[PDB]
């Protein structure tokens, strides 16, 4: 089938060296966009400033936060799937005991909790986080304690649901471990030349490119640009 | 809100110390699907040995074989969703210079590769079943050869789709680390007292029972007996 939306991990591959956005992935997704294709970006920072990217950048899809718990939608409404009143006590009793400590995004988050800790500190703390139902990995800016299921390919099965859509008709675009979870589903997969090897074992399509400029590629490959 | 269908993986659920199925799991399921429950089984057997279980259990719905990538359907249709092709292939290739073996069943596989192995040769054949898009695990009866994504949760997905169901509306049970993909989605969970700690984390029922013998009080618990 026909490639109609792709759901793009921002961080992960919308993003230079220094974190910086990519202006070429931009026009590259301006330019899709203009052609018919539904865009979403999926990140594991706050709503507000994914909220931010959907506007600035001109997304015309919804666009996840935290890692999927939570969703800005097309009619300007925010629904958040999970909550962060376990992980925000975990966090607050774990801190006493361990280097794990709060962020200055959490004052923003409403279905999980970011945090920093010391590498030392990550086997214990994630013993006790995957006892309590909760998961934790890094992405973007910080480590992410989430509720178990609380991920990309949540984001990427509602996507589907709300657009009607078959998997077939799915593109994702990630980098590395956390987005095996969507590039695990029978979407189409693609992604850029300094993705992770069992990413690249999966894609229909490996760029030649990466920090942003793997999207162009992408979506000429795909037919959409 | 009620639970119209339950997908079920049999071993260490359904079974009991010495891997028999439990007679009372199996009056447990039929009072439940005289009541109303539809029932889907899920195992790592080969299609015609999970067929068997329909037919002589009494399961009134689709079965799954192949760890999900192979289905009974309730017209007696059989459908693949995934290839042994190149499982088979891999198989054949590593054999020469491994001790990965085929096994007996795999006469009937139609959609994954089962094979035996020496514990040490583990590692080796991961790390090269993984760079072609597989993965690897033991599971019941011997290890597994699987196309990556071909698992529990994209067949109860499946079942969710055909008999058009909320999350909410499906209940999944489990045991082990490969029933794990079950309990990322968003839908009811109940497990055995003897479950690992992770997929407990994560249940909303944990019954105090195992070997068979959970499945009747976790039912009792859902209204559904
Ligand atoms: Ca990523
Ligand atoms: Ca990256
Ligand atoms: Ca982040
Ligand atoms: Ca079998
Ligand atoms: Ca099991």
């Amino acid at each position: 089938h026909m490639i109609r939306l792709a759901a793009i991990d921002v961080d992960g591959n919308l993003t230079d060296r220094d974190r910086l956005i990519s202006t070429k992935a931009i026009e590259s997704i301006r330019s899709a966009e203009k052609k018919g294709l539904t865009v979403s970006l999926l990140s594991g920072n706050v709503i507000p400033v994914v909220y931010a990217l959907k506007i600035f950048l001109g997304i015309n899809g919804p666009v996840f936060g935290e890692n999927g718990g939570i969703m800005f939608d097309n009619d300007g409404s925010i629904k958040k799937f999970f909550s962060n009143e376990g992980t925000n006590k975990f966090l607050e009793e774990m801190s006493k005991r361990t280097s794990m400590r709060s962020i200055l995004t959490n004052r923003w988050r409403e279905a999980s909790t970011g945090f920093d800790i010391d590498p030392e500190d990550v086997d214990y703390v994630r013993k006790e986080a995957e006892s309590r139902g909760f998961v934790i990995f890094y992405s973007g800016y910080s480590w992410h304690l989430m509720n178990r299921g609380e991920d990309k390919a949540f984001a990427v099965n509602k996507l589907k649901e709300m657009y009607s859509l078959e998997y077939d008709e799915i593109l994702v675009i990630g980098d590395s471990n956390n987005d095996m979870p969507m590039f695990q589903l029978p979407v189409r997969k693609a992604c850029p030349a300094n993705a992770t090897d069992n990413i690249k074992a999966v894609s229909d399509f490996v760029s030649d490119y990466s920090y942003g400029e793997e999207i162009g590629q992408i979506f000429k490959h795909f037919e959409l640009m």
